[PDB]
């Protein structure tokens, strides 16, 4: 929060030690400044203490305060919800952001950065090759900016391989190509690789897999592709491309031509010391693929965050992906936790319990529920750990059964092992409820790839079906064995890149390449048309689970 430079910052130690006191001061400030705002005044008539806050300010989801956002979106002053002015709305839910909040988030990334260098060796020797892409932005009925967390961040170079001109290119395909082409030219000075999310990084790699001949023609030739037409991208890359380089292009041609893409990330960027991308929550689905390309590079997730709030860091970057735990940053805002009618302070949180973060914010959110489940796993200093379980919203439900993101993540994780004996792997997956049969049943869509022209093994695929069911909750398995209101589960296999076509579908509906996440459930009849369109084979569970 205050004034840190870039010598040594033991603030990391103060923040994580005076947690109880730093949190009381954050709450004291929000209630004090915002005491005269329509939202906060209505519940507390100028009261500024925690005990009145916990009695009379309700714990809310996004629905409840949408009217306030819509009003500000529609030109009413920021004092409905926020003292300071509202700099942007972020993206279909729109979240108010204030400059001062934005700059606090960025300031924290700077102060956290010396911790990374101590923990992973040689991170300081070179620049990052981390892929961000901006999104087309809007403006309200009045002139309020509407943007993306990534886009908002980016509007603000020393340590990135890619010149700012290029990452800010309006066209994300051209920018990916060009960020790829700069990082190839500068492989010798790349000390890490990344993207915000594991899946976004894999998207880039796939791109490299399908566009590495043209990249390498461009390096030999020394002349750019004319698929890339934006002036910024073209001018911006002149500094990088310069003189023809046949030996490097041959050196790259050598790695991409091989029969396996195993360890390609180590072979292309031999000096990279880690891969930075989020591998928690749904993003654990992509660890097997990432590990396969990593060539033993460590996988590090460091940040847990949201439009609403910047919550926690991984103070243990080099750990098992299966053991990441994020430490709530006590000065980002006032954190409560709803066990899962009991809500609890950051300090009172009990280890091994599942909570949903409930935040109060410097940009107009009061006791706001984030929509995620966390499990308290311990303390970094005096500051609590949590591990990410999943989004807290049911993903599938035929009737009484409720399946959540995590227990479906587990059930697929368990099941996809039975694939791995024939060098086959589950690329991505999603689901829906089929109310068309009587009884209804679950449907999982599996896109298979391989580490190498293959066909699903029918006997294996029906044990994949069974293994999902067997991992689901007692209420499901009882529906199937006893109540007979749940039909045999079904896995549909989809053409490769079916999931990319699902993605592009949601991009043309306002989503962002950088912030995208594959839905583990799909109701949008929109997206079902695509999924069924890419279906090749279907299998059913032939055994009945047990309960
Ligand atoms: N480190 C992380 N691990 C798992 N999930 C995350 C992490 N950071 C962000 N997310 C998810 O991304 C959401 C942020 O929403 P958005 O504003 O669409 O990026 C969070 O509420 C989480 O569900």
């Amino acid at each position: 929060d205050p004034t840190n430079q870039k010598a040594c910052l033991s603030l990391l130690e103060d923040l994580t030690t005076n947690v109880k006191q730093i949190q009381d001061s954050v709450l004291e400030a929000i209630l004090s400044r915002n005491a005269q705002t329509e939202y906060l005044r209505g519940f507390l008539n100028g009261q500024v203490d925690k005990q009145n806050f916990k009695k009379n300010v309700p714990v809310v989801t996004y629905e409840d305060i949408r009217s306030y956002i819509d009003r500000i979106a529609n030109g009413e002053p920021s004092d409905l919800i926020c003292d300071r002015p509202i700099s942007v709305l972020l993206t279909p839910k729109l979240i108010p952001l204030t400059t001062e909040d934005l700059e606090q988030r960025i300031s924290f990334s700077s102060l956290y950065a010396p911790l990374l260098y101590k923990h992973i060796d040689g991170l300081s020797e070179g620049k990052s090759l981390i892929f961000y892409f901006v999104t087309r932005e809007s403006k309200t009925a009045n002139g309020l900016m509407v943007r993306t967390m990534v886009t908002s961040f980016l509007k603000s170079d020393s340590l990135q391989v890619s010149p700012h001109a290029i990452t800010t290119c309006a066209d994300t395909t051209q920018s990916m190509y060009c960020q790829l082409l700069c990082g190839l030219l500068e492989r010798d000075n790349v000390a890490r690789l990344g993207a915000p999310f594991a899946s976004s990084f894999l998207k880039v790699i796939k791109f490299l897999e399908d566009h590495w001949p043209e990249l390498c023609s461009n390096i030999r030739t020394g002349r750019l592709s004319d698929w890339i037409t934006d002036a910024t991208c073209t001018s911006g890359i002149g500094k990088f491309l310069t003189a023809p380089n046949p030996e490097l292009a041959s050196l790259i041609e050598q790695e991409c031509s091989k029969t396996s893409w195993e360890a390609i990330l180590k072979r292309l960027w031999p000096k990279a010391k880690c891969i930075e991308s989020i591998i928690t929550g749904t993003m654990a689905q992509y660890i097997p693929l990432l590990e396969f390309y990593s060539g033993g590079l460590p996988l590090t997730s460091s940040f847990y965050g949201s439009s609403e709030c910047f919550m926690g860091v991984n103070f243990n970057p080099l750990c098992k992906p299966s053991d990441v735990s994020y430490t709530i940053i006590p000065c980002m805002g006032y954190f409560e936790f709803l066990e899962v009618p009991v809500v609890v302070d950051l300090v009172d949180v009990k280890i091994g319990h599942d909570y949903e973060p409930v935040v109060t914010t410097f940009s107009g959110l009061y006791r706001y529920r984030v929509g995620d489940v966390l499990r308290a796993t311990g303390f970094y200093n005096n500051a609590p750990h949590f591990c990410f379980v999943g989004r807290q919203k049911v993903v599938l439900s035929i009737d009484m059964d409720k399946t959540y993101e995590d227990d479906l993540l587990k059930a697929v994780t368990n099941a996809k092992l039975l694939l791995e004996p024939h060098d086959l792997m589950l690329m991505d997956f999603t689901s829906r409820v089929d109310s068309s049969s009587f009884p209804g049943h679950y449907v999982i869509y599996w896109e298979l790839g391989s580490k190498v022209k293959f066909e699903p093994n029918r006997d294996v695929m029906e044990e994949c079906c069974f293994t999902v069911e067997e991992s689901l909750d007692a209420v499901y398995r009882k529906g199937r064995k006893n109540d007979k209101n749940i039909g045999p589960l079904e896995i549909k296999v989809v053409k490769p890149g079916a999931f990319d076509e699902l993605m592009n579908f949601f991009l043309s509906r306002g989503s962002s390449v950088s912030q995208y996440k594959t839905p583990r459930s799909v109701t949008n009849e929109e997206a079902l048309k695509i999924l069924e369109a890419n279906v090749i084979s279907e299998f059913l569970s032939r055994k009945i689970p047990s309960w």
